[PDB]
């Protein structure tokens, strides 16, 4: 697939080694360009950043959080950059040249000044990031963080020459398409009330594959995913593999998508994985085992296998835990689906209020069945921050 004409902008400017921040909508195209990025920019260089477990592995590896080797904290420049000044953590930070990051939503405002000296101290450059070709990408309408970069005093200071893209490239149909930005930019008229609640009846859920629920909090899609796989009876086939080499929750937690212990019965919905695969990317599914043997869509069941999750730990050291790519559907988290391209979702808007989480919910669903909004958005659901303000002022 070729590249929009807005995107190739993009990719020509961080080709000339230009600091470049472009946004974009949901499923703007952003995320899948940096794919190309990465394979355009070559080797030896680059660092592959984001700001979640999941956003990484959308793209290279490393979790800002890891990379970096430190965790933001009170802690001044000074034990941060001291933090920074250990063997791996220095090593890394110094050799890099074009540090490309995913997902800045996210981040907040002081981790990024932080980040910043930091990233001047180490190399020892007063540059504006250390001389850095500093890549940049994601949307602050999706989810926050309060205080984004953009409010950083580093940032712009950077120079960073803002782009943005446009035609969503995810969904296909206009009238849906119009429909997140109507929400995106936090406006709700019943012609954005009535299309969905009109659709809370749909079905989803093809075959043996069942709606993959999208959850305000993390405890509820823990708790909402397990009572599932209780429920269903059958082998219990928890095998798991936590195989880490050390005893760090940090580890497994933030850095990577994994969990020491998969708890995969017989039938329970598997979804997610770690892409490497021509028809498979992130998708949910389920089916029989002898090795889960899981059937998505698209029809295609293969066997799966368990790989490596290379991290690197604060002061320096790298864990790695090698559990299997697949994580438990049935209730997604909403944090954590950023980064990611829903065919079939459902979420339930009534109690699920933050700057975004609405917009973030549904917009990660291709095509309009999929989605399974729930309750009536009966307006309060689009809830919005005034960072709009910010790209108001991008005349
Ligand atoms: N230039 C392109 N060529 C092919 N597919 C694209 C392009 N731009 C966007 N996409 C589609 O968008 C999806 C990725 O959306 P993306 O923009 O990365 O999500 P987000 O905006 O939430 O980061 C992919 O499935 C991909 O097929
Ligand atoms: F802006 Al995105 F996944 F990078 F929705």
């Amino acid at each position: 697939p070729q590249l929009s004409e807005e995107q190739a902008a993009v990719l020509r400017a961080v080709l000339k080694g230009q600091s470049i921040f472009f946004t974009g909508s949901a499923g703007t195209g952003k995320s899948y360009l940096l794919k190309r990025i990465l394979g355009s920019l070559p080797p030896t260089g680059t660092v592959a950043t984001a700001s979640t477990g999941v956003a990484a592995c959308h793209i290279g590896g490393t979790t800002l959080h890891a990379f970096a080797g430190i965790g933001s904290g009170q802690a001044p420049l000074a034990q941060c950059v001291a933090l920074a000044q250990r063997p791996g953590v220095r090593q890394g930070w110094l050799n890099c040249q074009r540090l490309v990051i995913d997902e800045i939503s996210m981040v907040e405002a002081d981790l990024f000044d932080k980040l910043e000296a930091v990233a001047r101290a180490v190399r020892q450059q007063n540059k504006p990031f250390g001389g850095i070709q500093l890549i940049i990408c994601g949307d602050f309408l999706q989810l926050p963080p309060p205080r984004f970069c953009f409010q950083s005093k580093s940032w712009k200071r950077c120079v960073p020459v803002t782009l943005e893209l446009t035609k969503v490239w995810r969904q296909a149909d206009q009238t849906f398409i119009s429909l997140l930005q109507a929400v995106r930019l936090g406006r709700c008229s019943d012609e954005v009330t009535r299309q969905l609640q009109a659709t809370a009846s749909h079905k989803v859920g093809r075959d043996g594959i069942v709606a993959t629920r999208l959850c305000t909090h993390q405890d509820d899609v823990a708790l909402t995913n397990e009572r599932r796989l209780q429920e269903l009876p059958g082998k219990v086939h928890r095998f798991e593999a936590m195989d880490s080499n050390p005893e760090l929750a940090s580890t497994l937690d933030a850095q990577c998508p994994v969990s020491q212990l998969l708890q995969l019965k017989l039938g329970a919905q598997v979804m997610l994985v770690k892409n490497l695969s021509v028809s498979r990317g992130l998708v949910n599914g389920a089916r029989g085992v002898v090795l889960p043997q899981v059937r998505f869509l698209c029809g295609v069941t293969e066997v799966i296998h368990a790989d490596r999750w290379t991290v690197q730990a604060t002061g320096g050291q790298l864990l790695s835990r090698q559990q299997l790519p697949l994580q438990l559907a049935w209730a997604m988290s909403i944090h954590k689906s950023q980064g990611m391209t829903l065919d079939c979702v459902e979420i339930s808007l009534g109690r699920v209020f933050a700057s975004g989480q609405a917009y973030v919910a549904l917009s990660r669903a291709r095509s309009l069945q999929g989605l399974r909004v729930l309750d009536f958005d009966p307006m309060a659901v689009r809830c919005d921050p005034r960072v709009l303000h910010f790209y108001a002022t991008l005349r």
